[PDB]
């Protein structure tokens, strides 16, 4: 029954700790349902049961603020932070009571009396944003907050007879059927064609191409409302724009009376090593989109801050965009703790510091193996290293999986990974990771030889035998007796 | 500075009671914010504000299950159940341990281990749902609920060669721009057009209707993808159907192979009586959309469960349709303790009782005011009651509100009025409210006849000086005195 | 003169589709195009701004004059203008349709834009 699968669910929450049969238990349940109601995909192309071992890497519960523990008791790093969500770190105390107070008094509003927390951060949000951005809508995620979003712009702009939207290729926005008009991967887009008209994407870093949309559309009538683009593309694989660009964007906004929306979604919350990406810059857009980080890794939240002059749209009619779970209060709480927890131990500075250790780390890695590694790339705690192949590259976020480091990465789409840490990621977790991904390099390059070695044609086996051996008595030969073979095999030629 | 504003709203949610000043201070501020930096709007148009007193009525905390406590102490009987979010009323025992449990071990996932509680509860969705029904997706809203079930719908039918959707005129269905193709309301869509392409309109409740739309699609090779639609109009005003249309459309759909959608947002769990709408006619949806009640007025949460014929659109690509936080474990944990007390107190059971007791209520109340109500309407605990002027609606909505009764409306849109208490509503609590709205109706037409007195041409100062008169002396006759004034004044005539 | 017209045209265009006007030329065209693109899933057309092609709603979704098109928008959809004599541009419009799933069914210019001011393009174009 529904009624008995409900109280098993419920009283597995109050458990805490598990017998070795009671973890078997539950991950062949979680494993049998993933399979038979959720999707069976997931235990496909994700890494946690591909590398999971004899058991998939089912979660249980936070470590510390960096550390995540699996129904084994296995204890992981955190170098993904949910993509880029837990930017104060797992169950951040500061956070969680701040959440378990208002949990105490009222966890969502009636939706008819004024409710106070949503002022309190409205306001703070007000004064923590650059420039003019005033007014905040609050929502419950990433794609809900760019809807709105486009929602506003529109509102504001077609009064003024303004329709077309510019987005950036290799931009990510949301999954929904709004924000989905603006996300520009083919895989992503196609099967849910076709989206909303008037959407047109240019090159990211192109402020040459911009222009030119936005002189075309202008030219045959169909004059562009707003871009829309984010400061890094972060799924995009850590693409960084320019100098100058989103300055330069702003003003092209300007002469050609287009609203500019910024996606900090993912730069949002400190991670750049700016509270915004958009201050690295000193650009203030027309209207900001915030998420993920914003609720502290405890509660789910979207925030669309905009300057008066664009928010006036929504006051003489306040009921045309509401959503029904917007700025409930323990959400607000959450974020008034996420900002204060980011502005005290000023946790910017720290991304800044930690995120130019780490990444530089990466580059060192990145010219000691050329040959699996064609770039690492960030700003601040976010970065990303890209591998050459797909192959390779699932084989680097699995094999640290492995060294209990979590990174990116699916089965698939896995050329390019990111790391995203908490910004709490201590000096001593630091060098764990770069170390790890120093002997997952090592191994790697191991078997990526090791091949090599094998279809060698010219090479006798008698040969290719001797340096089988010396590969697996001398990992750290890999490179040598690879040389050695190659060397060899040229010679009989 | 925002460290500053953090801080202060960091310290108001340690705080459990107000001294009144410390009252008197918050609701300025909160009102302050609210015109600055929220919307000014919610000031103009709510009725916390224009009958909120000499303050406004900024909430505070919840009461009992059923009762609300704003700043200054005074406690409110919520008959709107934030639109149909807390059917187990506010802070539910059950649910705020099992969420506060959840929140001890790990409030979000790491979205790269499989999370535990997103299986159980995909289960236990299966185990509720009637048919086929047998996979769930999770997302944050109403909204995301139905983007993710449109999202479903076109991925199975493009292929197919099906790309138009049929909703209903009065359809709500969410304000992000997907769903606001199917949403129906001119108010709410006009100035965010153009919409999603494809999107067309039938009355609800017209099967001779509905079938023409499918069948000039199917002509003119515009065939259906699928059909949405609410069990119950609810934000529409509380529409019924005509008994066997739900079942009919079901079939007609099963006809031109239409995927049929039900939009169960606002009368999912067990609010009509059965713990979903489409269980009174046992009709079974390739798509249902849950979200609101799910969350038990703790969490913010949306699923969408499918067959396993159209869900399979996803298998072989997981991520085609992902979101943020969807099915976090501390949400999920919400709805599971949502769906044991449900079916544990078997509150669909209550629903239907006090659902008849109170609708009847109304209906007598409105048959001995005609001349202030056209009707009242409902099916369980939904349930509305139409007057006859927007006056005269939010006339009603707010008195109540001063007799610490809170019901729907706002300024404008108020003509027909919603009562959606908790299903955990007391038999003592259910007179109560219809107590308050007898007294409410008298005070309205008193007024109504006090007016009516006076522009009585041909009555004279001196009879109608004697008329307001008794009025005052005894409300009670302001129906007798008004037709002796009218009486009076055909006299004279 | 389906005949003649095969024989007086370059390279292997044979077939002659025969209408009464200049805009229903350039309809046809766009009709030929879509029929023959969709089925390969591609529905986008790049025309060239300060391109004349029509007053018909079809080929008025391709001529690019402001004045010409505004008052009657919505006009088809999926029409996308670059600069005239930019192959620059051109790769590009190209290239990010191909990128985000809205591939180029077919590009549709003028040899020189004639009403578009006797504008030549670059020898090469």
């Amino acid at each position: 029954s529904a009624l008995a699968c409900s109280a098993h669910a419920l009283n597995l929450i109050e458990k805490r700790t598990l017998d070795h049969e009671e973890m078997k238990a539950l991950n062949r349940e979680v494993i049998e349902y993933f399979k038979e109601h959720v999707n069976p995909g997931f235990l496909e192309y994700r890494k946690s049961v591909t590398a999971g071992g004899d058991y998939g890497a089912v979660e249980w519960q936070a470590g510390s603020l960096n550390t995540l523990v699996d129904t084994q008791g296995q204890e992981f790093i955190d170098c993904l932070g949910g993509f880029g969500i837990f930017n104060v770190g797992h169950r951040n105390p500061v956070v969680v009571s701040a959440v378990q107070n208002q949990l105490a008094k009222q966890p969502l509003h009636s939706q008819e009396l004024l409710d106070p927390l949503r002022a309190m951060l409205a306001k703070t949000l007000a004064a923590l944003t650059p420039g003019k951005l005033k007014y905040s809508f609050f929502c419950n995620s990433g794609t809900e907050s760019v809807e709105a979003a486009l929602k506003l712009a529109k509102a504001y702009q077609s009064p003024r007879g303004k329709f077309t939207f510019i987005a950036t290729s290799g931009a990510f926005h949301g999954k929904s059927l709004g924000a989905l008009s603006a996300t520009a991967k083919s895989t992503f887009r196609k099967p849910f064609m076709p989206l909303l008209p008037g959407f047109r994407h240019v090159p990211f870093g192109n402020i040459e191409a911009m222009r030119t949309a936005l002189n075309e559309c202008k030219k045959t009538g169909d004059d562009v409302a707003a871009v829309i683009l984010e400061p890094i593309q972060g799924e995009g694989g850590v693409i960084l724009p320019p100098p100058g660009y989103l300055t330069a964007v702003r003003k092209l906004c300007d002469e050609f009376g287009a609203l500019m929306i910024l996606d900090e979604v993912q730069t949002g919350m400190g991670r750049t090593g700016k509270m915004f990406a958009c201050e690295h810059e000193n650009v203030q857009p027309d209207i900001l989109c915030l998420a993920k980080a914003l609720g502290g890794g405890v509660m789910p939240i979207g925030a669309t801050i905009a300057t008066e002059e664009v928010f006036s749209v929504l006051f003489d009619n306040p009921f045309l965009h509401t959503t029904t779970f917007g700025g409930n209060p323990l959400a607000c709480a959450a974020a008034l703790a996420t900002i204060n927890v980011l502005l005290e131990q000023n946790l910017p500075a720290q991304a800044e510091q930690k995120g130019d250790m780490l990444l530089d780390g990466f580059r060192q890695l990145a010219r000691e193996y050329p040959d699996l590694v064609q770039e690492a790339r960030g700003k601040g705690m976010l970065m990303a290293i890209e591998f050459v192949d797909n192959e390779i590259g699932y084989n680097f976020a699995s094999e640290m999986f492995r060294q209990r480091v979590l990174v990116a990465g699916t089965l698939n789409n896995a050329k390019t990974i990111r790391i995203e840490p908490p910004l709490t990621l201590t000096i001593e977790q630091c060098e764990l990771v770069i170390k790890a991904a120093r002997k997952a390099l090592a191994a790697m390059r191991q078997q990526v030889a090791f091949y090599e070695i094998l279809h060698l044609p010219n090479l006798n086996e008698e040969q290719r035998n001797a340096f089988i051996q010396s590969l697996k008595d001398d990992p750290s030969q890999s490179a040598n007796l690879l040389a050695e073979a190659k060397k060899l095999n040229d010679a009989q030629a």
